């Protein structure tokens, strides 16, 4: 319905090395009236209901069900890697006017269900990259759980 995310997850305690690679996604909803899907995602840290670093990939033309294989890493020490948040968001692009977010996920720190499984694989298995599937959320409920 909003579309789907797959990205893989990696962390390696010694050197505090969060990566995040984003592979596809697929199904994704088209948004305005007319034109193209442009989409391009969104990778942001959180702490706290705080953005503390955002990263995005490069934008796709004219398709619902991009590929990227785009490789981003954040610094969070072993210590605080159980309290933060990585929130994915896929947006549509276009060159005037906000970009409409098609949808959203975050796993991490009070993260639920498929989300949350897999964040705890990741710290299950220090320095194992395990991609998954997630179903794309409005941002409405999101940002929800996100804030403080």
């Amino acid at each position: 319905k909003l579309g789907d995310i797959c990205f893989s997850l990696r962390y390696v305690p010694t050197a505090g090395k969060l990566t995040v690679v984003i592979l596809e996604a697929k199904n994704l909803k088209k948004m305005g009236v007319g034109g193209l899907s442009d989409p391009y995602v969104k990778i942001h840290l959180m702490q706290n209901g705080k953005r503390l670093k955002k990263k995005k990939t490069t934008i796709k033309k004219n398709t619902l069900n991009p590929y990227y294989n785009e490789s981003f890493s954040f610094e969070v020490p072993f210590e605080q890697i159980q309290k933060v948040q990585v929130v994915v968001t896929v947006l549509d692009y276009d060159k005037i006017g906000k970009n409409d977010a098609i949808g959203k996920v975050f796993v991490g720190y009070n993260s639920t269900g498929a989300e949350l499984r897999h964040w705890s694989d990741m710290l299950a298995n220090p320095r194992r990259p395990i991609a998954q599937w997630h179903t794309l959320q409005v941002e409405e409920e999101v940002d929800a759980m996100l804030a403080v």
